[PDB]
C-alpha cells in the first residue's frame, strides 16, 4: 500500500531544458549515454506527459 | 515514403533532453513540476514525465 514516487523540475542552461533520470533507476535499467530514445507528446487527464521511449534499434 | 525524426541520447547523472520545439509547444516553464512514471513496451522500458498540478517542488 506504498510506493516512491519523484517529484521534478526542468534543468535549464536560448534556453534549453533537460529532465534527470534518477540515480537508482538508472541503475535499475542500466541507462548508458549510448541509449537510443524517441520521444512522444501524450496527454493524461489535461496533464502533458513526456514519454521517453528506448529502443536498441536505433543505437549506433 | 520520407520522415525526419529526433533521437535522443542521456547526456551525463543522466538527463534527458527535450527539443526545443516540443518545449515550446507545451510551454515548458523551469518551474514546471514533472512526476517520474515507468512502464514497459514493446520489450523495453518508458520513461514517463507527466507535468502535474496539484503537487510541488
Amino acid at each position: 500500500g506504498i510506493r516512491k514516487l519523484v517529484v521534478l523540475n526542468p534543468r535549464a542552461y536560448h534556453t534549453t531544458f533537460y529532465l534527470l533520470i534518477p540515480k537508482d533507476i538508472a541503475e535499475a535499467l542500466d541507462i548508458k549515454p549510448d541509449d537510443t530514445f524517441i520521444l512522444n507528446m501524450e496527454q493524461k487527464d489535461g496533464d502533458i506527459v513526456l514519454s521517453y521511449k528506448r529502443v536498441k534499434e536505433l543505437k549506433i
